[PDB]
């Protein structure tokens, strides 16, 4: 079996992308953030507290007459950037694109923080990360992929991200012609659930490029690009004015700049972010101020190859025996 479903970016900015999922009997179509960097398919709800849940559409497993309520489980998690969400275990069947898994774990919220409140764009998250990381205690549950992988022509999925635009998520088989030249394939550690690949360096603009091992992980998940401080340091010196802002929380620059563009190493490889990619615009309406889209991870513990990184590429998540990550550029 294949699927393959159309993502769609939230906002002007490409905060985010939504991809709708069928849960359920008869369908409830819900728009869901799928991360590469988590692994819970979780929902906003009918058992979600009224007041938490703002314009969302909501899954109401009494309505499916194949939901079946998975007697004490629970479920919690806490995501990078301080949001969190909590509840119960339905499993039910899960269709994207047209790939359908039966028995599914779909984690529904009692309660979600604000941030996901305040976004009603998103109706809850698909994880895609190894499912070692999924929080339902105490029997930890499987994501989608997992639960899919033996029925698809091809234990894979792309994430082919859009700038400015939709973008697909195919699972099953690889679209070759949704990328220009080769995949270039590069070795993944499983140890902490992520993606986790290390780039073999950068280059800012047209300076040469800088040969280094960067680990990071690909998550789809998280909108930047978070690399070391000596990297971030290196692009942002490249622009006229830009400066980290301990105030704004991170590297803004003026409005009126036209940025570099941003290339990384996958094995021999290059994929070049267009400094475009990389403006995420006025840090509040009206702001000569503007956002980067490449920022320091030192705060956080890992490098991210966000969404600002995997959009400019047609990436292969294989999850054969032993994982690998592809990428192309398109």
């Amino acid at each position: 079996s294949t699927g393959s479903a159309t993502t769609t970016p939230i906002d002007s900015l490409d905060d985010a992308y939504i991809t709708p999922v069928q849960i359920g009997t008869p369908a409830q179509t819900l728009n869901l953030d799928f991360d590469t960097g988590s692994s819970d398919l979780w929902v906003f709800s009918s058992e979600t507290t009224a007041s938490e849940v703002d314009g969302q559409t909501i899954y109401t497993p009494s309505k499916s007459t194949t939901a079946k309520l998975l007697s004490g489980a629970t479920w919690s998690i806490s995501y990078g950037d301080g949001s969190s969400s909590s509840g119960d275990v339905y499993t039910d069947t899960v269709s994207v694109g047209g790939l359908t898994v039966t028995g599914q774990a779909v984690e529904s919220a009692k309660k979600v923080s604000s941030s996901f409140t305040e976004d009603s764009t998103i109706d809850g998250l698909l994880g895609l990360a190894f499912s070692t990381l999924n929080t339902v205690s105490p029997t930890q549950q499987k994501t989608f992929f997992d639960n899919a992988k033996a029925s698809l022509d091809s234990p894979v999925f792309t994430a082919d991200l859009g700038y400015h635009a939709p973008g697909t998520y195919n699972f099953g088989f690889i679209d070759t012609t949704a990328y220009t030249g080769s995949i270039t394939y590069t070795a993944v550690s499983t140890k902490q659930g992520f993606w986790e690949w290390t780039s073999t360096g950068y280059a800012v603009g047209s300076g040469t490029f800088k040969s280094t091992s960067i680990d990071g992980i690909a998550d789809t998940g998280t909108t930047l690009l978070y690399l070391p401080a000596t990297v971030v340091s290196a692009y942002w010196a490249q622009v006229s004015g830009a400066k980290s802002s301990s105030s704004v929380g991170g590297y803004v620059f003026p409005c009126s700049a036209t940025l570099p563009s941003f290339t990384f190493g996958v094995g021999s490889a290059r994929i070049v972010i267009p400094g475009d990619y990389i403006d995420f615009g006025p840090i509040s309406t009206g702001s000569s101020s503007c956002f980067g889209g490449i920022q320091s991870s030192a705060g956080i513990g890992i490098n991210i190859f966000g969404d600002v990184a995997l959009k400019a590429a047609f990436v292969v998540f294989n999850g054969a025996t032993t994982p690998t990550l592809g990428f192309a550029s398109k």
